């Protein structure tokens, strides 16, 4: 689908310590959006169970870049019984200094998760040995929103 660039994060969940913990580290070829420049990408984090928000981080904004760097760690309290069923959606979004910032791309992995974005919530669930990163295409908000609905 539309070429909107990658997002690549680490995660890791531990039963007996009831934490799951999400590792923006860096996106790459984002699409540009402000005329005649770049974007300022910073990323958000929702954590959801049965369509609701339970949990929400933000990154810091890197200016002018299409290949953001973060390496930012969050951790959010799931018990063993709500991690099947919860999902993390990563937002990757444009700084705008006047106006509305500009979504880039969405994806989400988790419960009803598909391809390589349930292939990297079963490797998080078999393996709380380290965190596992993996990269994921952006696809276009209205898309993923409307499988998160
Ligand atoms: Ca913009
Ligand atoms: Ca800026
Ligand atoms: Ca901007
Ligand atoms: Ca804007």
């Amino acid at each position: 689908m539309e070429k909107l660039g990658d997002i690549c994060f680490s995660l890791r969940y531990v039963p007996t310590a009831g934490k799951l913990t999400v590792v923006i580290l860096e996106a790459k070829n984002l699409k540009k959006m402000d005329v005649g420049g770049l974007s300022d990408p910073y990323v958000k984090i929702h954590l959801m169970q049965n369509g609701k928000r339970l949990k929400k981080k933000k990154t810091t904004i890197k200016k002018n870049t299409l290949n953001p760097y973060y390496n930012e760690s969050f951790s959010f309290e799931v018990p063993f019984e709500q991690i099947q069923k919860v999902q993390v959606v990563v937002t990757v979004l444009d700084y705008d200094k006047i106006g509305k910032n500009d979504a880039i791309g969405k994806v989400f992995v988790g419960y009803n998760s598909t391809g390589a974005e349930l292939r990297h919530w079963s490797d998080m669930l078999a393996n709380p040995r380290r965190p596992i990163a993996q990269w994921h295409t952006l696809q276009v908000e209205e898309e993923v929103d409307a499988m998160l609905a």
